């Protein structure tokens, strides 16, 4: 049955709630982004109205074959009326097409649902600046002070400089990047750009990227692996066995692999600066785990909440254990006492 934290009080709405069958009293299903834990349950047989971004609606139609008549895409940063309730979609700084949803309830309550997000000071100057928010449904994925990570910009600088050095030293090295969902496209696009190559990938992955409105994409990606020196593979194949096997398939064009796994967090973060990251190496294969996050660090999440000053916080992540729930509730109280709301 649908958990309470996916239901919007005072409305007929649910958020990211497609795996529970017909939710009783739900008149419109919202989808924050195209990640499988959130869309689980959608297909060509869904016949209720789904509300989402334009990019998410491209993916629903082309990848899951949802019929057009049931997809209701909304423009960002624009006041819209859904089943009699004002809503606004905001950029969530997560993966392409990901949104936060502002609900303006008929009784005067204002609710923000962050979906999955990576908090940023640029959010402090959207339509959020313009009114009070009473209830926050918060992506608490990394809600503990051990979770620090570098900016995305620092991580991309490291990856470009590492790849450019390796291929300039050895023009016969191949660069491989792992993927299993949309998101983190900057990693592989930035590396292909510095090298003067397209990114090569499977037809299924090319199709998915063609749904994303990324400018000049026909210029950066391809299904012709032979013409590319940056290849995308499934995340599961980024290990020594999988990479040895791939290198065999390339027919002696290449004699070394440099591979990247963009993880969220790993405990090497508590000790090591980005500058200091080193790969795991076996023979002519090296694998780098880089801390490229599309979720808030602890400090980014704290700053957002202390700026927004909500009256009530509802976590949406790590809610399954009493220890996790009590840990989060204790940080929420700290933040409120320190800031004075
Ligand atoms: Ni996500």
């Amino acid at each position: 049955t649908c958990p309470f934290y996916k239901k919007i009080p005072g409305t007929g709405f649910t958020v990211d709630a497609f795996q529970y069958g017909v939710v009783e009293g739900c008149t419109a299903y919202f989808l924050t982004h195209f990640h499988s834990d959130h869309y689980a349950g959608l297909s060509k047989h869904f016949t209720f109205p789904v509300y989402c971004s334009e990019i998410t609606g491209n993916l629903l139609k082309n990848k899951l074959h949802v019929q057009e008549q049931y997809i209701h895409p909304l423009p960002l940063d624009t006041e819209c009326i859904v089943n009699g309730v004002k809503v606004v979609l905001l950029d969530a700084n997560h993966c392409p097409g990901a949104v936060m949803i502002l609900f303006y309830l008929p009784n005067g309550t204002v609710i923000l649902h962050t979906g999955d997000f990576r908090a940023d000071p640029s959010m402090e100057r959207s339509l959020l600046a313009d009114q009070k928010v009473h209830m926050l449904y918060l992506d608490t994925t990394y809600c503990s002070p051990e979770y620090t990570f570098p900016s995305q910009q620092e991580v991309i600088r490291f990856a470009i400089n590492t790849a450019f050095e390796a291929v300039t030293l050895n023009p016969h090295a191949l660069v491989v990047c792992g993927t299993y969902s949309i998101g983190k496209e900057k990693v592989f696009l930035a590396i292909a750009d510095v090298l003067g190559s397209k990114v090569g990938m499977s037809q299924e992955k090319y199709k998915t990227l063609q749904c994303l409105n990324i400018p000049e994409i026909n210029s950066l990606i391809t299904t012709d692996m032979c013409s590319s020196l940056v290849h995308l593979l499934p995340m599961m194949q980024i290990n020594f066995k999988g990479l040895q096997s791939h290198l065999k398939k390339c027919g002696g064009k290449y004699n070394q692999i440099l591979a990247f796994r963009p993880t969220g967090w790993t405990h090497s973060n508590k000790f090591t600066r980005i500058a200091d990251v080193i790969p795991q190496t076996k023979g002519n294969i090296s694998i780098y785990g880089i801390p490229y996050s599309e979720h808030s660090s602890y400090l980014e999440m704290k700053r957002f909440v202390q700026w927004l000053k909500p009256q009530k916080i509802i976590p949406t992540v790590n809610v399954g254990t009493w220890k996790s729930r009590s840990t989060m509730e204790k940080y929420f109280r700290e933040w409120k006492l320190e800031a004075g709301y």
